[PDB]
C-alpha cells in the first residue's frame, strides 16, 4: 500500500480524470499473470506468442495515456501564460493613475485594488503550483508501473521504455512553469510588498492541501473528552427525569423552552459529518463556498464547538431539574445559557475561532438584507438551511411572550406551572413560519433581476410562494372552525389542496433539479446521473425514498403548529418531527453539493476568478 | 521552522554529537549581521576588512565539521564490514552440520539456531539503515547551512565550497553501504526464506522511527473519551459519598478494598508519562529493555489501559455505594473488579494487546523465580517497581482473609457492616513485607555468583536486608508491648536505630549511585554529573528534595503497618502515604534510565546484539 493510496489522495479533483490510470495497468498485469496460458509439455508458442501479444497492447495504452497527458499540460500551460499577461497589464495601470495623480473616497478605492491584485497573484501562484505537483506526481506514476511491469514479466523493455519516450516527453522537459514561478515572486515582492520577501512569500507558500494533512492531536483529545463528558450527562440527565420529576408539574414550557437548543446542537453534529463526506469524496467544497485555500475549518473543529455547546445545554438543563443553589431563582438557567451562546458568536476578540465567526456575521447580514446584495452560492445555501430551522425561531419567539406575559415571577419555581403564548390568535405565528421563505423568495426574484433569464428563477419563486397560501389557508380554518363559522369546510378543502400541491412541487425540484437526478443519458446507472461520486449506489435509492417520506411530513407540521390540532396532541407531533427535517436537510447537503461540483469537472476549473477593481 | 526541528527530530541518540551543529553555526551568523561593525561616513575598508575574517573562521569550522564526520563514518563502515564477515561464517556452519547429519531434542536444537539467525540480520539491517540515514541528514544539513550563508551574505563563496569539499568527501562518495544491503537481503531471501522474497522484505523493512511517528487520531479518540468519562464518574462519586453515605456505616473494609486497585491505576498513569518523557528526551528505552525496535507502545496505549480500568473501579465502587439491583448481594463487586481485571492480563485470545500481555507474563514468571534465570535489566527493573507495590500484596491478604472469615454471607448487605482479622498476630503481614526485598536480594546474590564482583552486587545484598531487621524489630515491640513484658524498651531503641540506617543507606544508594550525581568532574553543572539529557536543572534539585524528604516517609509507613499505631490513627497514614510511594518511584525511573542511558553514549551503540545460538 505505497503509491495506490498515495496517488489517491494527492489528486486534484477536478483533474482527476487526466491523471494516469494505475488501477488499471495493474489489474491488466495481475489478470494475465493470473492466467498463464501455458500448453502440455513445453510448447515455444504457447508461451513466448502470449508474451508477444499483451506487451503490445500495453505499450499502446501507454503511449495513449502519454499523449494525453501532453495535450492537457500544454493547455493549461497556455492558458497560464495568458493570465499572467493579463494579471501584468491590470498592474501597469494602477501605478499609471496614482504616481501621476500624487506628481478618502480614491484612497479607499486604491486601497480595495491593491487587496484584489494582492488576491489575484495568490490565485496565480497556487494554479502554477498545482501545475507542477501534477507533473511530478504523473512522471511518478509512471516510473512506479514500469518498474513494476519490469519486475513481474521479468524482462527489460520496461526500463527502455522509460528513456526512450518519457524522458523525452516534452510535459517532463518543459521549464516555463519555474521561470513563472520566480516572476511571480519577485513581481510581489518589488512592485506590492516594496521589497520584503518575507511578507510576499507568506502570503504565496501553499501548504499540503485536501485530504493530505491530519488534525493535530490536541483537537482530537478534545474532541473525544466533549463527546464522553456529554454521553455520562445525558445518562444522568434520563435517570433524573425518570426518578425524580413529579407528576403534577407541568413540562411543556420547558420542552419548548430547551428544543430550539438541541436543534442547533445538532445541526452543528450534522455538518460536521457532511464536512468529512466532502472531503473523502473528493467534492471541492472550498472551490463552490469561495473560503481560502490555506486556512480553512476541518470537521475536528465543528465536532469540538458541538460538543462544548451540548455540555453546557446538558448542565443548564440539569440544574433546572435539581436546585444547586437555594437563592437562585429557578428561571434564569435557559437566560444564561442562551446569553453565553450569543455571546460566544459575537465576542469582539481575537480569540476562539475569531476568523469563522466574523465570516458567518457577514453572511448571516448579506442574507437578511435580501434585494440589496448580490446573490452567490453560500447566500442561497444559508438561506435553504434557515428554511429548516424555523422551529428554532417559533422558540424564541414562544420564550419571549412566555416571559413577557405568562410568567409569575413572585413564585420561587415558576419557570414550571393561559395558553395566549402558543396559538396563532394575533399572527405573529404565522408571520415567523413565512420570513425565511420570503427571504429566499426575494432572494430568487434578485436572482432573475440580474440574470435577466426566466426559468428556472420564476419557478423557484413561486415554489417557495405555495407555503405562504398553504399556511394562510390553514390559519383561516382553524380561526374560523374554533369560533363556529359555516365556512370551515371551504377552508379545508383549500388546504389540503394547496398542501398536497406544496408538497409535490416541492419534492419533484428536490429530486430534479437540485440533485439532477432521471437523467436521459443514464445508461447503466439505472434512475441516476451518468457520473456519480459517491461510491455506493444504494445511497441514492435510500435518499430518494427518505426524502419521499420525509418531504410529506415536513409539510404537516409547518400547518399544525397554527392552532390546528388540539394542544395536546399537536405538541406531541411538532417535538417529534422537528429533528427529522434536519436530519432531511442533513442528507440533502450531499447530492446538493455533489451536483454542484460536477459541474467544476468538465470544465477543469481548479481556482476561483478574482476580477481586480478599476479605480479609474 | 523548517530544518532545525527535522534534525533534531531525526538525529540518533547515541550518534548525537557526531552531527553537524545546525544551531551553532545559524547563531554564529545572527550575530554577526546584528552587530555590523560599520563606521561613520561609510568607510569601505573597515567594513571588507571584517568581511575577510568572519568568513575564514566559518569556514575552518566547516573543515573541522567535515573531517569529524569523515572520520566517524570510515570508523562505523570498518565496523560493519567485520560484523558481516562474523554473521556469514557463522551462518556457514549451521548448514554444513545439518545436510551431513541428513545425509523432537534434536529438533529443539537446530529450531532455535534458525530463530537466532534470522534475529541477527534483522538487527544488521537495521544498523545498514542508520548509517545510511546519517549520510543522507548530514549532507542535507551542510547544503541547506551552506545556502542561508550565502543568503545573509549575498555573496557566492558557499556555493562553490560546497562542489569543492563536501561533493569530494569520501563519506558522500563511498557506495559499500548500498551492496552490503543489497548482500544482506539477498542472503536473507535465499539461504533462509527459500526464495521468497516478500516475507524476507516484510521482516527486513523499517518504518519511522523514535518520535518521528504520530499515532492514530482513533487511539487520541478514545484516551480523551475515556478521561471524560473517568472524570466526571469521580464528579458523581464524591457527591454521591458525601450526600449519601451514613454515620453508623464502617467504610474502612470498603477503603483497604479499593485502596490496590487505585494505586495500580495511578501507576500505569504516572508510566505512561515516563515513557513520554524518554521518548522526548532522547533517552533509548528501547535498547535498553530490549523490545522490538519496529513494533512498540507509546504512551498513548498505556494512557487508553489506565482509563479503561479506572472506569471500571468507578463503576464498581459507585454500585457498591447505590443499589442498581434488588437481589444481588453488595459483596460480589469487588470480585467482579478483580476477576475481570485478571482475565484481561491472561487473555489467551490474540486480540487486546497480545503481544504486550504476553512479554509481561514471562517477565513476572521470570522474576519469582529469581535464582534460576539471568538477570537483565528488565527483571532488575520490575522487581524494583514491585518493591513499591506491596500495599497491593496487603490489600489482597486482607481481603483474602475478610472474605474467609469476617464477612456474614447470609446478610443482604454484609460487605459494609468484631476484628479477628486483619492483625500482625498471626505473621501473616511481616512475610509479605518482605517478599519484594527478598526476591531484590536473591537476584543480586545471584548476579555476584554470576559476576564474581564483590563490588557493588553485596552491597545491595546488604541494603536490601536491612528491611529484615527493622520489620522484625518493629513486630518484635508491636507483640511484646501489646502482652505488657518489660523489654518493650530494648526493642524501642533497636528499631528506631534500624529505621535511620535503612532510610539512610537506601537514601545515599539513590543519590550516588542510581543516579550518579554528585560526581568529581561536575564542572559548570554544580552538584550534578557533567553530562545532562534532560533541559532544565531545577529538575534535579526539586528531585534531590523531594527523594530525602519521601525516603523518610516510606520507612515508617512499613514499620506502622504490623499492629504498632493504634488502628485508627494507623489506617489513616497508610492510606495518606501509599500515593506518595509510587510517585516517589514515578520520579525515580527518570533519573535512573537516564543514567543507564548515558553509558550508550560514548560507546555508541545501538542495534543491540544479538548471539546465536549454535547448535554444533
Ligand atoms: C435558540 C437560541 C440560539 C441563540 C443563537 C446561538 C448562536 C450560536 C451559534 C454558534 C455557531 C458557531 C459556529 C461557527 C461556524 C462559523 C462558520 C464556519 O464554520 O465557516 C467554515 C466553513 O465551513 C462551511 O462552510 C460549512 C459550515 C458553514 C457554517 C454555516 C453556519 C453553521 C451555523 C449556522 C448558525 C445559524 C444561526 C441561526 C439559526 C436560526 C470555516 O470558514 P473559514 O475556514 O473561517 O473561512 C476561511 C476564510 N475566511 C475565514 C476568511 C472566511
Ligand atoms: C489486582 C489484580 C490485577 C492483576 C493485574 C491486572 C492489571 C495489569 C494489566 C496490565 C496491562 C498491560 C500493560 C502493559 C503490560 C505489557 C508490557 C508492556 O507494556 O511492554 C511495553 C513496553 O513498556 C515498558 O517497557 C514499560 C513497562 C510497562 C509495564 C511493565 C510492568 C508494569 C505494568 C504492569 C505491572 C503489573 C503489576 C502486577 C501487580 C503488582 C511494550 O512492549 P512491546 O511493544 O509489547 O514489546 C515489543 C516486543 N515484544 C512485544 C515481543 C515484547
Ligand atoms: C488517579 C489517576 C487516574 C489515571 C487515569 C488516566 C486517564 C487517562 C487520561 C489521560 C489524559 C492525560 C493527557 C493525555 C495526553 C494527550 C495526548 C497528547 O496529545 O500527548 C501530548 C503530550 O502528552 C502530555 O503532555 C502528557 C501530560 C499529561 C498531563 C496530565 C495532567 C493531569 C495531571 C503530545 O501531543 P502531540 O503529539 O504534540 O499532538
Ligand atoms: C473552553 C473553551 C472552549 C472553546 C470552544 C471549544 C474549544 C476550543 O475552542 O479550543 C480552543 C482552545 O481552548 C482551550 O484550550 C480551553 C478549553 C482552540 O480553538 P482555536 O485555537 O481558537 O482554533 C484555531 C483554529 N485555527 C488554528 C485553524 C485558526
Ligand atoms: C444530538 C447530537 C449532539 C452531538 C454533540 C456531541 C458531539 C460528538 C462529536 C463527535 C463524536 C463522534 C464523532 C467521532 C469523531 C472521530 C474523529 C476521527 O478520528 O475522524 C475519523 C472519521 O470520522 C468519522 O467517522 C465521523 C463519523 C461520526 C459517527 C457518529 C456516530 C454517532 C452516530 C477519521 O480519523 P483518521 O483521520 O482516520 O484518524
Ligand atoms: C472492551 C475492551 C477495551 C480494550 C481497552 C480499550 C483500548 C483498546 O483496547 O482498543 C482496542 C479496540 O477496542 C475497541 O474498539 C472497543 C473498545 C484496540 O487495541 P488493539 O487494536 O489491540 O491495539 C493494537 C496495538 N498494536 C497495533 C500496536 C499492536
Ligand atoms: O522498493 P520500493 O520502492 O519500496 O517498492 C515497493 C516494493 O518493491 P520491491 O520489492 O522491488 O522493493 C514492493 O515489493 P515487495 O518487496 O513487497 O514484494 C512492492 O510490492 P509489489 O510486488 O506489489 O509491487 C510495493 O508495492 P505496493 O505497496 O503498491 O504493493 C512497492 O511500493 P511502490 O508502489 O511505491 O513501488
Ligand atoms: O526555499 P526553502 O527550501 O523552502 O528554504 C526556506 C526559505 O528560504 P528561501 O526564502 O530562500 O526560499 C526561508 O526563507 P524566507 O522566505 O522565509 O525568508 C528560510 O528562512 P531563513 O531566512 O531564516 O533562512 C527557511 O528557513 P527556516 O524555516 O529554518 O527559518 C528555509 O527553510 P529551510 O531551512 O528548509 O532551508
Ligand atoms: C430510509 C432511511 C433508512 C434512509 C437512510 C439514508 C441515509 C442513512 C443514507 C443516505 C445518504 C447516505 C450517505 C451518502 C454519502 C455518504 C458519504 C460516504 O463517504 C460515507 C457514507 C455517507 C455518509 C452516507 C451515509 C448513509 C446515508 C446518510
Ligand atoms: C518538592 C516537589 C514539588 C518536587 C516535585 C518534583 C517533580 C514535580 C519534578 C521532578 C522531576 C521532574 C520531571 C523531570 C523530567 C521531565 C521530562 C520533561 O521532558 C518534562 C518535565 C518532566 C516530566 C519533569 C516534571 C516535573 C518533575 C516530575
Amino acid at each position: 500500500m505505497k503509491f495506490a493510496e498515495h496517488l489517491s489522495a494527492h489528486i486534484t479533483p477536478e483533474w482527476r480524470k487526466q491523471y494516469i490510470q494505475y488501477e488499471a495497468f495493474k489489474d491488466m498485469l495481475y489478470s494475465a499473470q493470473d492466467q498463464a496460458p501455458s500448453v502440455e509439455v513445453t510448447d515455444e508458442d504457447t508461451v513466448k506468442r502470449y508474451f508477444a501479444k499483451f506487451e503490445e497492447k500495453f505499450f499502446q495504452t501507454c503511449e495513449k495515456e502519454l499523449a494525453k497527458i501532453n495535450t492537457f499540460y500544454s493547455e493549461k500551460l497556455a492558458e497560464a501564460q495568458r493570465r499572467f499577461a493579463t494579471l501584468q497589464n491590470e498592474l501597469q495601470s494602477s501605478l499609471d493613475a496614482q504616481k501621476e495623480s500624487t506628481g478618502s473616497h480614491e484612497e479607499r478605492v486604491q486601497h480595495r485594488n491593491i487587496k484584489d491584485l494582492k488576491l489575484a497573484f495568490s490565485e496565480f501562484y497556487l494554479s502554477l503550483i498545482l501545475l507542477q505537483n501534477y507533473q511530478n506526481l504523473n512522471f511518478t506514476g509512471f516510473r512506479k508501473i514500469l518498474k513494476k511491469h519490469d519486475k513481474i514479466l521479468e524482462t527489460s523493455r520496461g526500463a527502455d521504455w522509460r528513456v526512450a519516450h518519457v524522458e523525452v516527453a516534452p510535459f517532463y522537459t518543459c521549464k516555463k512553469i519555474n521561470q513563472l514561478i520566480s516572476e511571480t515572486e519577485a513581481v510581489v515582492t518589488n512592485e506590492l510588498e516594496d521589497g520584503d520577501r518575507q511578507k510576499a512569500m507568506k502570503r504565496l507558500r501553499v501548504p499540503p492541501l485536501g485530504a493530505a494533512q491530519p488534525a493535530p492531536a490536541w483537537t482530537t483529545f478534545r474532541v473525544g473528552l466533549f463527546c464522553g463528558i456529554f454521553i455520562v450527562l445525558n445518562i444522568t440527565l434520563v435517570l433524573a427525569a425518570v426518578f425524580k420529576l413529579e407528576t403534577d408539574r407541568s413540562i411543556w414550557p420547558l420542552i419548548r423552552i430547551y428544543r430550539g437548543g438541541f436543534l442547533l446542537i445538532e445541526f452543528l453534529f450534522l455538518l460536521g459529518i457532511n464536512t468529512y463526506g466532502w472531503r473523502q469524496a473528493g467534492v471541492n467544497h472550498v472551490l463552490i463556498f469561495e473560503l481560502n485555500p490555506r486556512s480553512n475549518l476541518s470537521h475536528q473543529h465543528l465536532f469540538e464547538i458541538a460538543g462544548f455547546l451540548g455540555i453546557l445545554w446538558c448542565l443548564s438543563l440539569l440544574a433546572c431539574f435539581f436546585a444547586p443553589i437555594s437563592v437562585i431563582p429557578t428561571y434564569v438557567y435557559p437566560l444564561a445559557l442562551y446569553g453565553f451562546m450569543v455571546f460566544f458568536l459575537i465576542n469582539p476578540t481575537k480569540t476562539f475561532y475569531y476568523k469563522s465567526r466574523f465570516w458567518l456575521l457577514k453572511l448571516l447580514f448579506r442574507v437578511f438584507t435580501a434585494p440589496f446584495h448580490k446573490v452567490g452560492f453560500a447566500d442561497f445555501w444559508l438561506a435553504d438551511q434557515l428554511n429548516s430551522l424555523s422551529v428554532i425561531l417559533m422558540d424564541l419567539e414562544y420564550m419571549i411572550c412566555f416571559y413577557s406575559l405568562e410568567l409569575k415571577w413572585d413564585e420561587s419555581k415558576g419557570l414550571l406551572p393561559s395558553g395566549i403564548c402558543h396559538k396563532y390568535t394575533y399572527g405573529v405565528r404565522a408571520i415567523v413560519q413565512c420570513i425565511p421563505a420570503w427571504l429566499r423568495f426575494i432572494q430568487c426574484l434578485r436572482r432573475y433581476r440580474d440574470t435577466k433569464r426566466a426559468f428556472p428563477h420564476l419557478v423557484n419563486a413561486g415554489k417557495y410562494s405555495t407555503t405562504f397560501f398553504m399556511v394562510t389557508f390553514a390559519a383561516l380554518y382553524s380561526t374560523h372552525k374554533e369560533r363556529g363559522h359555516s365556512d370551515t369546510m371551504v377552508f379545508f378543502y383549500l388546504w389540503i389542496v394547496f398542501y398536497i400541491i406544496s408538497s409535490c412541487y416541492t419534492l419533484i425540484w428536490d429530486l430534479k433539479m437540485d440533485w439532477g437526478l432521471f437523467d436521459k443519458n443514464a445508461g447503466e446507472n439505472t434512475f441516476l446521473r451518468e457520473e456519480i461520486v459517491y461510491p455506493q449506489k444504494a445511497y441514492y435509492y435510500c435518499a430518494i425514498i427518505e426524502d419521499v417520506i420525509l418531504r410529506f411530513a415536513w409539510t404537516i407540521q409547518i400547518s399544525i403548529t397554527s392552532t390546528t390540532l388540539l394542544p395536546h396532541s399537536g405538541d406531541i407531533i411538532a417535538t417529534v418531527f422537528a429533528p427529522l427535517e434536519v436530519f432531511r436537510r442533513f442528507v440533502w447537503n450531499f447530492f446538493r453539493l455533489e451536483n454542484e461540483h460536477l459541474n467544476n469537472c468538465g470544465e477543469f476549473r481548479a481556482v476561483r476568478d478574482i476580477s481586480v477593481a478599476p479605480l479609474n
